[PDB]
Formats: C-alpha cells, structure tokens, sequence
C-alpha cells in the first residue's frame, strides 16, 4: 500500500484522513510519495533530566523534564512547518548537540553507527523529509534528511 512506516489515520478534530509514520513520528495531510547504503541528516536535540548526559554547550546542568523537552520539540516543529523559522536556524540556536555549530549537520552515516531509533527514523525519511519527535537515550530529536 504505502511506503515504509506509513499508515492512515483519522483526525479527531476534523474527521479528515491523514498519514502518520510510526518509525519517524511524521504526520501530514498529504498521501506520501511512492534502501541506500548511507544517508546524510541534520538534527535538533533537546535534552532533559533523564538524558544519558544531562549537559550540553547550552547548559552545564540540564534540568528540564522529558515532558518539557517534548513540548519544546513540538513548538520547534510547529515553527518549522509554518515557515516562521528554518530548521537550520533553530538547530544552530537551540540544539543541545555540538552539531548545532554546523546547523545540526551530522554528515553521512550508515546503518550500525547511530542509536537505533535515530538510525531507523533517519533511513525511513526520504531526502528532504523531516521527522516528528524521535526518542533516544540522548534526548528527543527532530531529524532532517538532506541526502
Ligand atoms: O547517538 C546517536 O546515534 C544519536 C544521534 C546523535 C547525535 C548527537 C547527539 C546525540 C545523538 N543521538
């Protein structure tokens, strides 16, 4: 039927069908379109108190809760989707990963190098697509596949 990870769902507020990807946590109204050794991704990481290392270049001690981190991620996705802010701008300013200094770019990578939920989401994205919240031991990520 649909490309890997994608399913149909019904909107509770509007009753209109939409599409959801259970690997990337992406969701959208439009029906999704139509695997490589390597993909290239950027990300925006929001850490929280249960991250494996609750510290980053932004904050020596990261104290926010998992739920507060998810709300921040949700807000950044809204601003990216509305076009009020670019992904790169938000990653440079607010990602708790040192890759913030390269607009969130992680370069190319293959399967077997990254944490599994990040890897799985990265490889299920098509070039140009963006994930919803992706949960790892580091924190919560927004992932943008660039190649
Ligand atoms: O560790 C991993 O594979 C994923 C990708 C990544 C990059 C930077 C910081 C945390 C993080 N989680």
């Amino acid at each position: 039927k649909l490309p890997p990870g994608w399913e149909k769902a019904m909107s509770r507020s509007s009753g209109r069908v939409y599409y959801f990807n259970h690997i990337t946590n992406a969701s959208q109204w439009e029906r999704p379109s139509g695997e490589p050794a390597r993909v290239r991704c950027s990300h925006l990481l929001v850490k929280h108190s249960q991250s494996r290392r609750p510290s980053s270049w932004r904050q020596e001690k990261i104290t926010r809760t998992k739920e507060e981190a998810l709300e921040l991620i949700n807000g950044y996705i809204q601003k990216i989707k509305s076009g009020e802010e670019d992904f790169e701008s938000l990653a440079s300013q607010f990602s708790d990963c040192s890759s913030a200094k390269a607009r969130g770019d992680l370069g190319a990578f293959s399967r077997g190098q990254m944490q599994k939920p990040f890897e799985d989401a990265s490889f299920a994205l098509r070039t140009g697509e963006m994930s919803g919240p992706v949960f790892t031991d580091s924190g919560i990520h927004i992932i943008l596949r660039t190649e």
